[PDB]
DNA sequence: CGTGAAATCGCCACGA
DNA sequence: TCGTGGCGATTTCACG
DNA sequence: CGTGAAATCGCCACGA
DNA sequence: TCGTGGCGATTTCACG
């Protein structure tokens, strides 16, 4: 709701126009001016995430300016945030019972929750998915150096998979 | 009635009951009249690990230099031990005694050689980090690593071409895993 | 300085 | 024996 | 609780 | 801007 005014209104701040005038050239109060502005600073990416965008309230995109802060605020790191828990976020809207704003909060408080231990380096990628727990597949990326890391697999996999990393390299 | 020998192992045993009523052997290698060294050297011998005094035929064709070797293994290994060990060997052990020529001889050698070999393989029980291609670079590297039943491999510093290379190589073989079908 | 849920280890056991 | 799932015991790890 | 060599990390700089 | 060797600055690691 807040948003939309806000983006509204934002590119009228890129047509020079200052908080003030827009407060009349929308008989709106000036205070209400910077809480939609700043509302339509939050971050997109996850902005899209929750469904019914009518339910949010400025302290949740407020709160969302903040998750996004705290982390940077830039695309990639989002993404990253994005599927760490996209799955939770089908999940939850396929729950029947809820009603829309529990939803919203449960969504909210779960971009808040990532937002801390991914910013307290563990940079991974699942690169598979086994229905057993101990067992696995992964690939991880830090500063200037990248590694793969497979456990419980079949030694002819192994095989397979140290054979052609030599290659790789011999190709230089 | 029993009595004197030479296998030199049964001396200590003797020199042995002598020895716990509080005799130095020094004493011993003149109340007998032998070679404080050889005293020792006996008794060396008298305390050679029983069970694995058996696994041989003829205790006789024994030499001290492995008599030595023998209750070394005895302790070095705790001194449950000699009993599992017994075993791990006791088919290649037996499915020597078959094998038509060869006697005192060679049994030896071979059962020792593994005894040993398989008594060593137990005192002692991580990661294993391994090389690729050694750069010139400082810090630069591509290792392998072993800590357990999970393998894993190392980067540091390269072109972008690599990983995606590996990245979307790696992809392929885990993928080559597995394909169902019909109808 | 406990806590429980999630990633892990440890060890048993059955089929090449 | 050696390799690989399974399943319970234990370590990790973010909270309260 | 040092103490140095080697393994890493900071960051500044150079060519599409 | 971004992706890549370089070398100083520092953290790791096994001992004495």
């Amino acid at each position: 709701s807040i948003r939309e005014i806000g983006l509204r209104l934002m590119r009228m701040k890129n047509d020079g126009m200052s908080q003030k005038d827009i407060a009349a050239k929308e008989g709106l109060s000036q205070a209400k001016v910077t809480r939609a502005l700043q509302a339509a600073s939050a971050p997109e990416e996850l902005v899209a995430l929750f469904p019914v965008q009518s339910e949010l309230t400025f302290s949740d995109y407020k709160t969302l300016c903040a998750v996004g802060d705290e982390m940077g605020n830039k695309n990639l790191e989002f993404d990253q945030l994005i599927q760490n828990i996209s799955p939770e976020i089908n999940d939850i809207l396929s729950i029947e019972e809820m009603a829309e704003d529990e939803v919203k909060n449960k969504i909210l408080r779960l971009i808040t929750k990532e937002a801390s231990l991914l910013t307290d380096k563990s940079v991974v990628t699942e690169l598979w998915k086994f229905e057993d727990k101990d067992r696995f597949a992964r690939k991880r990326v830090k500063g200037r150096a990248f590694s793969y890391e497979f456990n419980r697999l079949s030694k002819e996999l192994q095989e397979e998979l140290d054979r052609m990393i030599g290659h790789i390299l011999r190709k230089s």
